[PDB]
DNA sequence: AAAGATATCTT
DNA sequence: AAAGATATCTT
């Protein structure tokens, strides 16, 4: 399927190549920065062609946001099935070592999940799937990346700002957690686990219906939440009380 | 001066090279997406080696943030002048059509300007200058050919998601405005004006102390600013009256 | 954790 | 505009 084809392609492209700089049209190469800010942009652009290659193979048109601050990164759809849209978002995070726990910010909990058309390329109810492509990189210990430019013949002298990268494709609801991923920008948090749990889809939600109800009713501050719910057990206790 | 040299080199480099994609170590080239999050990453990375070369020629050490969430992008300083550090921040915004009014978000107003060591590489009282390297780009819409990989020989054929990049170097207090640049993330807003006003420094503050005083007392929301002040006139009246 | 930082944009 | 969206990080 599109999903298994896309998953294999992602593993493969990641296995073959290591992005290492930005290139001018004149052939001048600039080394990469050290942040997730720089790497989330890089993994994003690295995934574009792969996604597009695979969607076209399965008959899906690919649309990116036309306006900024609209989810998702990639909207896949056959024109014969306008309500079978698939949402693909690239998310990046880091590890200090290759064996620690990671966590992702999985998108707002107050935009398109509480309002059909808010900050979303197409109305939320037109999407039947919401996949996350997750990139995990291990930071390099050095905090002093190249400060000079390179030529095309020097590509292997360019220090890369990561020592290892891993990628997974998973449904957003499966890896969602019950703790916010951000405070002022109200983001759903994923589980806090090892990379394999993400791949294996060992979430805390029992259904996507439960994932959505939880984030749709989750209060923004600690105060409001202490009178309702802070985690999955308390939400399950809140359902028992009559949603009160 | 460092500043005259730095701006000439920025202006010269801008006019001579054009970023057109990210490259892997293997030589495979990935085109650029159109959102400003991409273009701000690229302009950041394009400026790094220029800044570094010019600082070096003036005997300035260049230090980049050791932790994310820390201003500024580039801290310049001499070992002989530890308290005369120079902060350089790269800011990027767009224009729908070449030469319309633009605005920038100029950093939090509730972090290092209200707390000497908050989210800043070095205590804020060791910096004597805060420079903004501002980039303006005219947005060019993404197309088909941007969703495939290119090779080094096709470097001149890759569609770019921007046009007419202009660059300026200016003091943050000089282009600073009196309306917030963002709500929930409490950022200072720049003046809302044409490119030439940034170059020439046609801001609204009479001094850097006023800028600082205005932004260290600006309230976070409209309701809280109703009482106090929402713009420079009102701040000058509030000042006139005795800060009440 | 929770709350608010990091940069910039839309409505 | 003001306010709260875009993504992720610290602390």
């Amino acid at each position: 399927s599109l999903r298994s084809d896309l998953i294999n392609a992602l593993y493969d492209e990641n296995q073959k190549y290591d992005v290492c700089g930005i290139i001018s049209a004149e052939g001048k190469i600039y080394p990469l920065g050290s942040d997730t800010k720089v790497l989330s942009t890089i993994f994003e652009l690295f995934s574009r062609p792969i996604i597009n290659k695979i969607a076209e193979k399965h008959g899906y048109i690919v649309e990116e946001p036309k306006q900024e601050n609209h989810y998702p990164d990639f909207t896949l759809y056959k024109p014969s099935e306008p309500n079978k849209k698939i949402a693909i978002d690239i998310k990046t995070t880091y590890t200090n070592k290759e064996n620690e726990k990671i966590k992702f910010t999985l998108g707002g909990y107050t935009s398109f999940i509480r309002n059909n058309t808010k900050n979303i390329v197409y109305p939320f109810d037109q999407y039947i799937a919401h996949w996350i492509i997750g990139y995990v990189y291990t930071r390099v210990a050095t905090r002093k990346s190249s400060l000079k430019t390179y030529n095309i013949n020097e590509l292997n002298e360019i220090p890369k700002p990561y020592k290892g990268v891993k990628v997974f494709l998973q449904d957003k609801w499966v890896i969602a957690g019950d703790l916010a991923g951000s405070g002022n920008t109200t983001n759903i948090g994923s589980i806090h686990a090892h990379y394999k749990d993400f791949v294996e889809g060992k979430g805390i939600f029992d259904s996507e219906d439960e994932f959505l109800d939880y984030w749709r009713n989750y209060e923004r501050t600690s105060q409001l939440r202490n009178d309702k719910y802070n985690n999955i057990s308390e939400y399950r206790n809140w359902i028992y009380r009559g949603r009160k």
